[PDB]
């Protein structure tokens, strides 16, 4: 089942419960993968988290390129760029006006049983 924009669906609100919501847009989110200098691996960096070069302006680093990364703790780490992969996601709006950007697997059609 493809999900299309304008479709009523069911997904989890920010309060953690399933509600009907409406798909307002199909977006593409690009995630970066890097190997930190200590060998730990991240698969979901945003391009703007690369702080050794301007990837929002000039695209991803070359594969294997040395980079510095601003992590979710606000600190900067050395790493090496592994890959980038774009992911189709679904911007949904709930009855209260709140919105989320979610993965295909987190969206359910009205006809289907919920987990």
């Amino acid at each position: 089942q493809s999900i299309t924009a304008g479709q009523k669906v069911i997904s989890k609100h920010k309060n953690g419960r399933f509600y009907q919501c409406e798909v307002v847009r199909l977006t593409t989110e690009t995630f970066y993968e890097v190997n930190f200098d200590d060998g730990s691996f991240s698969d979901n960096l945003y391009p703007e988290d690369i702080v050794s070069q301007d990837c929002l302006q000039f695209g991803p680093p070359a594969e294997g390129e040395v980079v510095q990364v601003r992590w979710t703790d606000g600190q900067v780490y050395g790493a090496k760029f592994v890959a980038s992969h774009p992911i189709q996601m679904y911007q949904v709006e709930f009855e209260d006006g709140s919105q989320l950007v979610v993965k295909r697997d987190d969206v359910y059609t009205l006809d289907e049983e919920l987990p």
